[PDB]
């Protein structure tokens, strides 16, 4: 049946969250987390999150139906990870399609992987090895008008970001949050620029700045603001938007810049808080509509872990703004 009416969960058989969408052969791809039910202990490392594989989610329409393509990467496939699939991203050039994933290696260290298919439903073959000089979690895979490919990435707290300050983990001791320094600038998502065959990175990775109105660096105390996860990246009226969650305080923001390396000055709240405690999203033109894909755990009466997809219209006003969406007004 039809569905994305009325902000209803897009599908309901299986649990879905993190989505991230995309036009791919005049359809909408949506590559979210599987979430299950692994009853594992939930805590601020985010061990409750023990997601093991990938369904790659369509639809011809919006609203429309949902079709699920099965298992597209399954976590016992890829020879390098240990645990974990969290939010993946894709990406599709030169008649390939690319899957990229966040997942534990066997150190218990975020990396992100690359899985390779001929088709955007997959299923996709995993890479044996994770991206060289890639850590962290949630990747945003943007291709720009010119043809370049970036990545955007990064987490804090369980995501293990404020753990590579300096280009090595510094060990599962190490920070369990953020640089605790709130009067220092907060941490920045990463960049690099894709490698023409889309395996690896093409420059050393570079954190990217977010500045308040005034130009100021938005501080590590200022947890309304801050990155903290799910960075993404569109464009409108040649303007670039670097979107994301700020985790604790549960907001989906966004700032906007001039480049894809920023910096990014914060403009305001793209989607206020849901119900349970994620916030994930993606925004994406279809028809020459905006969207909103998100999710929240309404399904699942409220568990942190087990989470449902929405979408909803997403309004740019012409000076660049974005009209705030909140969840369940409507
Ligand atoms: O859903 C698993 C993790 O939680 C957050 O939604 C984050 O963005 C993702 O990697
Ligand atoms: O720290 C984790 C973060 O990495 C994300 O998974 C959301 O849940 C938190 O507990
Ligand atoms: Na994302
Ligand atoms: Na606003």
């Amino acid at each position: 049946v039809p569905r994305g009416s009325h902000m209803e969960p897009l599908v309901t058989h299986i649990y879905t969250a993190d989505p991230s969408a995309h036009v791919f052969d005049g359809k909408v791809y949506i590559y979210p987390s599987h979430d299950i039910d692994a009853g594992t202990p939930e805590n601020d490392m985010g061990d409750h999150f023990d997601m093991r594989d990938y369904h790659v989610l369509s639809m011809n329409s919006i609203p429309g139906e949902v079709t699920d393509h099965g298992v597209a990467l399954d976590i016992k496939d890829i020879p390098w990870a240990g645990r974990q699939l969290w939010a993946p991203d894709a990406a599709s050039k030169d008649g390939k399609y690319y899957l990229y994933f966040p997942a534990k290696d066997k150190e218990d260290i975020f990396r992100i992987g690359v899985a390779v298919s001929d088709s955007p439903a997959g299923p996709f073959k995993p890479e044996s090895e994770p991206i060289k000089g890639s850590y962290s979690i949630d990747p945003a895979v943007f291709k720009d008008d010119d043809g370049k490919y970036y990545m955007y990435f990064g987490g804090i707290w369980g995501g293990q970001l404020q753990r590579w300050t300096t280009g090595e983990y510094a060990g599962h001791d190490a920070s369990k949050t953020d640089l605790e320094q709130d009067d220092a600038p907060a941490i920045g998502p990463r960049i690099a620029l894709m490698s023409d065959d889309m395996l690896s990175f093409a420059e050393p990775v570079k954190e990217i700045s977010i500045v308040d109105e005034q130009g100021n660096p938005i501080l590590g105390g200022d947890h309304d603001r801050r990155f903290f996860e799910a960075a993404w990246m569109h464009k409108y009226n040649g303007t670039y938007y670097l979107s994301y969650s700020t985790g604790d305080t549960h907001y989906i923001v966004y700032a906007t810049g001039d480049n894809p390396y920023g910096p990014f000055t914060y403009r305001g709240v793209i989607l206020n808080p849901v119900i349970g405690w994620t916030n994930h999203h993606s925004i994406v033109e279809f028809n020459g509509k905006w969207y909103l894909f998100y999710h929240d755990s309404s399904l699942s009466g409220g568990k942190t872990h087990l989470r449902c997809i929405k979408v909803t219209e997403l309004t740019h006003n012409a000076d660049g703004t974005i009209e705030t969406i909140s969840p369940y007004i409507e």
